[PDB]
């Protein structure tokens, strides 16, 4: 409409004027603050065969202070799109301005709780409050577009504009969402917009009026976001009536499923990640994701590929620090997961399979396609008796974890086969779903069909190669037509048969974790069995230069295979130099086939390597590993200096510079107050982190108890004193975002003054995924309160959140990164804190009574070069009764973790090189709240690393860690 670089039809999306299946994955630049790492993000994306990325851009990070939009540094995304560009990788950007996403606000600053308008609404108060962001963000996001010569090539609208609730009758708005469509537009953006319902709904389709995209896309994660149980796969869960909703929904555009379950989130308290990469493993993939395929999918994104961590306060008080949601690239980046591995062999189909997507999906059936009602196909039909067709088998019931022999009875442009022609059946293992190809094109050689699964194939001169592969205990069967005989070229030709049936040379075959190679005229057939597969790579290898290139069918037609370890990362010919970029964490054998031409020698990651070549043409080398020695410090160890950071507990301490809670009224237009005077944080500019509340009476003798209703967020807690003498705490619970309590008082001296300090954690702001719920302005601070014997007005309130609220004082980390504490406030979590008259204690020895106090440490690193090695910070807890106590630490500055002790789950923190400085001193700094009359103290506390990748990873760039400088008007 606008362009041309981009345009579609009923079946595919195209890319300058090329059809182009788009499988994406979704990662969140504000995630992984470390420009320097976004490149390898990319890069372990683009070996997963994928060749698109989809992002989402976090409000609350960029204008925490309402009317100034700040995107530089950390929050600078020119790095992310030049990497993306770098690495071959398209983009769909998603900017909102609502997100969800699991972040705090589900991305609305809280500065929107005070926005007389009901939010994700054509309320005039909301839409005004969006337009800085979204000028500004679609204004960055135009310069990226493939129109200027960038990675952009689709826009989200809003977030699973999909519901309402509570009062809101507006749902859906055509007025809406065209407001936000048009703003983009006149912004500069010219891309299509792609849509994301949360189901299957048709919600702004096209044809549907104001508000509609230019391809209608839906949401799912068929599975849950409860992990507790990683090996059950309920009944029905799989879902079989995508086709059949498009065909009603949007025929006209090209089926997409714009988040597709890569794994899953994990509340407070919750069962770990680790469990949620367990249910969302390796073999939910090759069933949901084939599922998929099996609709006819174009455009595919995993949320999320990598997630990254929710460092600074950034998420939501639905999710902890951790954002590792179980993706097949780790919080840590590292890529040893069988998910990951599993799901490269489909992308590498996908890349390779222009005939899928023009491929007519069809119904399901449990009797045309086997001889067992125990098993499903579904077809996807070529247009014409000789068009390439294609077969999504599975289990009938999806969980199914039983083996099933069978044989398949398919429509070929020879007739209906029933495989396998030449004896014996078909094995379908436990919870494995396999695409059978019929027909299928090899630069001009038919495969009349195959049972094994296609890896990738490409044509290399004269000469051709495919490359199949089946599980453990599998025979196959594959045919090609109009060849004469074969010949097995590598291995044993036992269980190998070759028989002319008809006009095609038929081959049966059993799988081995021996490969075998069987020459059909002048096509190789690689034989492989899963886990070898697993252990191929398709590098793409441009002409000039070292970037790939985008995907495309010249560049994959320029391919080569590359049989490796860990992973490959590109490879390019500098001359008669082949150059192979890889990472290996193991020694590891290499085999090129196809090296081009010109290429005589073999260079990995910069070094000449020795290789030889066999019959088959293939390039034979291997590259050694061993592991480095990676000296750590010792945490407990080390020399500390500490702080109380809870000063107000005395009797000197001065708020006479704090923030006045005196305003008789509340800007959150969905909860009224119930206090003389607003005691909601974010009425006064404070969103973020542990929130003071100083309440100030003079005592008539007659007071007995304080009632209180504190609100923080889901597993929030609260700590109050009245002058220096502690009250209570309520430590908080997994289930609990708000909490009452009447605590009984000592006795007060009437006459005399008084002041009740309440310290309140803040998880972090809600989302607001119904519109109309107001989720999202859930206030942070006082509820209610009752002095006994007094009234309310009695007490005169003071308050103070991160210093200076939303004109926050560190625009290097952001908004979100600081809370409240006094040490925060003095900047005393940032490199080279004033410790000179500090004392001399550790977190080791902690706190004998309720209180907060504040360390500071400092040591040096100096890893081995050359190798990515990822760190993690471990918290002990071994003890069956958890104590009562919360951590949040600090490293260089930046905020990467807190810490529950009582609630979970999370006990290891990893932080990225770029935070961490590999080659010099690190700052590391902790806050230390005892919410239990016993005290508290870490009894274990340890920086760790995990298995040190040797990489062709260029050095990571230490990001901006501004060094603490005393701030003035601090307290
Ligand atoms: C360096 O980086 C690499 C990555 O690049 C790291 O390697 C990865 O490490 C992962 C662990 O962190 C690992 O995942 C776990 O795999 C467990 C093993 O099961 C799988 O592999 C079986 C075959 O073993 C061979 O391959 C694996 C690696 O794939 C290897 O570890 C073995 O040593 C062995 O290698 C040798 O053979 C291959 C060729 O075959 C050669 O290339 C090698 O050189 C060696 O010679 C495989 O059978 C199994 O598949 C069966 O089981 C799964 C379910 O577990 C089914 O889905 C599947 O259908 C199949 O089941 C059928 O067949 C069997 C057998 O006939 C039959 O009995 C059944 O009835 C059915 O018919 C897997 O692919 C796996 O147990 C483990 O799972 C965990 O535990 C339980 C399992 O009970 C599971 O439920 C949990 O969810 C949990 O995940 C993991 O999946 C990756 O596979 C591996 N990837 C690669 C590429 O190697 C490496 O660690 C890292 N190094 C360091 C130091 O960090
Ligand atoms: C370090 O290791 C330790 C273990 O050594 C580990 O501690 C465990 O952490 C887990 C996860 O956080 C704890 O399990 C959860 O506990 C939740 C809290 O339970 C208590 O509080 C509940 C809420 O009470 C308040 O609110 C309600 C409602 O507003 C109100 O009525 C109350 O008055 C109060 O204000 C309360 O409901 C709950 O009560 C049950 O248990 C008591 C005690 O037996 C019993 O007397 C009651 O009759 C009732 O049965 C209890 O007082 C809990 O809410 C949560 O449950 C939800 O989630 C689970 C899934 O996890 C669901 O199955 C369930 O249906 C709920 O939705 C869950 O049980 C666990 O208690 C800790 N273990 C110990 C021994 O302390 C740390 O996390 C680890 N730390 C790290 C860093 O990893
Ligand atoms: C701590 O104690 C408080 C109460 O002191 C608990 O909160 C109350 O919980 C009960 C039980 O769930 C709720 O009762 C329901 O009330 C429904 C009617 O709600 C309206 O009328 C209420 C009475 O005045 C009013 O409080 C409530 O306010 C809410 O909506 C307003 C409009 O958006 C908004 O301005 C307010 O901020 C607030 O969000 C409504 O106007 C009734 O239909 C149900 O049958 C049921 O009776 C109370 O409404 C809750 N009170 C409030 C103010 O939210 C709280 O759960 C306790 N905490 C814990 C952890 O237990
Ligand atoms: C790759 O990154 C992931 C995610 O950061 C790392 O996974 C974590 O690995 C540890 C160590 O294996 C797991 O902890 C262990 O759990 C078992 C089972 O409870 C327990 O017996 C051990 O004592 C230990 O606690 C942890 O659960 C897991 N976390 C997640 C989120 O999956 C992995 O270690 C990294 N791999 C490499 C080589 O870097
Ligand atoms: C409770 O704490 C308050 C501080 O908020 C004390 O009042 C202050 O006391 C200091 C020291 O005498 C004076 O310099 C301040 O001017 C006082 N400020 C106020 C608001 O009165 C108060 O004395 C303490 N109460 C008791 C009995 O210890
Ligand atoms: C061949 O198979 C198709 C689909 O399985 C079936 O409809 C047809 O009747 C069979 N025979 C013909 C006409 O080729
Ligand atoms: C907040 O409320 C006050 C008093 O009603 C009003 O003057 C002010 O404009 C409001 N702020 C916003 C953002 O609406
Ligand atoms: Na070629
Ligand atoms: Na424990
Ligand atoms: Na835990």
């Amino acid at each position: 409409l606008l362009q041309k670089y981009v345009t579609w039809d009923e079946h595919s999306i195209f890319v300058n004027g090329e059809r182009l299946m788009i499988f994406s994955g979704e990662v969140h630049p504000y995630r992984l603050p470390v420009a320097s790492l976004y490149i390898d993000i990319f890069e372990k994306v683009k070996a997963l065969g994928f060749n698109c990325v989809s992002f989402y851009v976090d409000w609350a990070l960029l204008e925490g202070n309402p009317g100034h939009y700040s995107a530089e540094g950390i929050f600078d995304l020119q790095p992310f799109f030049d990497a993306a560009k770098e690495a071959g990788i398209y983009l769909l950007a998603r900017p909102g301005p609502y997100i969800n996403a699991e972040v705090s606000g589900g991305g609305f600053p809280g500065w929107l709780q005070r926005v007389d308008g009901i939010l994700r609404t054509s309320d005039e108060a909301y839409l005004k409050a969006t337009d800085n962001y979204a000028s500004n963000i679609a204004a960055t996001i135009a310069k990226a577009q493939i129109t200027n010569g960038g990675p952009i090539i689709l826009y989200q609208p809003e977030n699973e504009y999909s519901g309402a609730c509570c009062g809101y009758n507006g749902f859906p708005d055509g007025s809406y969402m065209q407001y936000i469509e048009d703003h983009a537009r006149d912004a500069g953006i010219v891309v299509p917009f792609i849509s994301n319902d949360a189901w299957a709904a048709g919600h702004n389709a096209p044809g549907t009026g104001a508000g509609a995209v230019d391809i209608y896309g839906h949401d799912s994660y068929p599975l849950g976001f409860d992990c507790a149980n990683p090996s059950t796969w309920p009944s029905g869960n799989l879902p079989t009536y995508f086709h059949t909703s498009h065909e009603q929904q949007s025929p006209s555009t090209p089926y997409s499923l714009v988040e597709f379950q890569g794994g899953a989130f994990d509340p407070w308290g919750g069962v770990g990640f680790a469990k949620c990469a367990a249910l969302l493993n390796h073999e939910f993939e090759r069933v949901f994701y084939k599922n998929d395929f099996s609709f006819g999918v174009a455009f595919l994104n995993l949320y999320m590929i990598f997630g990254g961590t929710n460092w600074g306060n950034l998420g939501h008080p639905g999710g902890y620090t951790s954002y590792d949601y179980g993706s097949a690239i780790s919080e840590s980046r590292n890529i040893t997961r069988e998910k990951y591995s599993e799901l490269k062999l489909l992308g590498n189909f996908a890349k390779v399979s222009p005939g899928y997507l023009v491929a007519n999906p069809g119904d399901l059936s449990t009797s045309t396609y086997t001889n067992t009602a125990d098993l499903t196909v579904t077809p996807l039909l070529g247009s014409n008796s000789s068009a390439s067709s294609f077969f999504v088998i599975r289990h009938s019931d999806y969980s199914s974890q039983a083996s099933v022999e069978y044989k398949l009875t398919v429509p070929t442009s020879a007739g209906n086969l029933t495989i396998p022609q030449l004896g014996g059946s078909l094995t379908l293992s436990g919870r494995d779903s396999k695409i059978h190809v019929t027909d299928y094109d090899v630069a001009g050689t038919n495969i009349l069909y195959s049972t094994a699964e296609v890896f990738t194939w490409k044509k290399f001169n004269n000469e051709k190669v495919l490359v199949l592969y089946g599980g453990p205990g599998e025979h196959h069967e594959f045919a090609v037509s109009g060849a004469s005989s074969s010949s097995v070229v590598e291995g044993s030709s036992s269980g190998i048969s070759s028989k002319k049936v008809g006009k095609a040379l038929v081959v049966a075959w059993d799988v081995s974790t021996a490969r075998r190679i069987v020459q059909v005229g002048s096509l190789k057939v690689f034989l492989l069995d899963r886990n070898s597969a697993y252990n191929y790579w398709v590098p793409q290898v441009p002409t000039k230069g070292t970037a790939p290139g985008y995907s495309n069918q010249e560049t994959t037609a320029s391919s080569i295979i590359v049989k490796a370890g860990y992973l490959v990362r590109s490879a390019y010919l500098d001359g008669n130099d082949l150059h192979i970029q890889a990472d290996f964490n193991a020694t590891t054998p290499i085999e090129v086939v196809g090296a081009p031409s010109g290429a005589k020698n073999l260079v990995i990651n910069g070094k000449k390597t020795q290789t030889k070549v066999d019959k088959n043409g293939i390039w034979s080398a291997s590259v050694a590993y061993t592991a480095p020695k990676v000296q750590l410090p010792s945490l407990k160890s080390l020399k500390w200096k500490s702080v109380d950071t809870l000063p107000e507990a005395k009797n000197t301490y001065d708020d006479s510079a704090w923030t006045s809670a005196d305003h008789a009224y509340t800007n959150n237009s969905a909860h009224s107050l119930q206090t003389p005077t607003s005691l909601f944080a974010s009425d006064y500019g404070y969103h973020t982190g542990a929130l003071l509340f100083r309440g100030h009476f003079t005592a008539n003798g007659k007071e007995k108890t304080f009632f209180v209703q504190t609100k923080g967020g889901t597993a929030y807690g609260h700590s109050i004193w009245i002058n220096e003498t502690y009250v209570g705490s309520w430590a908080g619970t997994s289930i609990n975002d708000n909490n009452n309590a009447t605590y009984t008082l000592p006795t007060l001296q009437s006459g005399k003054n008084y002041v009740i300090t309440v310290v309140i954690d803040n998880m972090g702001l809600d989302e607001d995924w119904t519109i109309g719920s107001e989720d999202m302005k859930n206030p942070r601070g006082i509820i209610q309160y009752s002095l006994s014997g007094q009234e309310a007005s009695a007490i005169s309130w003071k308050l103070t959140g991160n210093l200076g609220g939303e004109n926050y004082r560190d625009t290097v980390r952001g908004p979100l990164n600081e809370g409240g504490l006094y040490a925060e406030r003095q900047g005393f979590h940032q490199p080279q804190p004033p410790t000179q008259k500090w004392d001399s204690s550790s977190p080791f020895t902690g706190l004998t009574k309720p209180g907060i106090r504040f360390y500071s440490t400092s040591f040096d690193l100096d890893l081995p070069s050359g190798y990515d090695i990822p760190l993690y910070f471990n918290f002990g807890n071994s003890t069956s009764t958890p104590a009562a106590y919360r951590v949040q630490l600090y490293v260089n500055g930046y905020q990467y973790g807190k810490y529950v002790n009582n609630i979970g789950p999370q006990t290891s923190f990893p932080v990225p090189e770029g935070i961490l400085n590999y080659h010099g001193t690190n700052w590391l700094a902790l806050s230390l709240w005892a919410q239990e009359d016993n005290g508290a103290k870490l009894d274990s506390f340890e920086l760790i690393n995990t298995t040190p990748v040797l990489t062709s990873l260029g050095e990571v760039k230490s990001v901006n860690q501004p060094k603490y400088q005393a701030r003035k008007g601090a307290y």
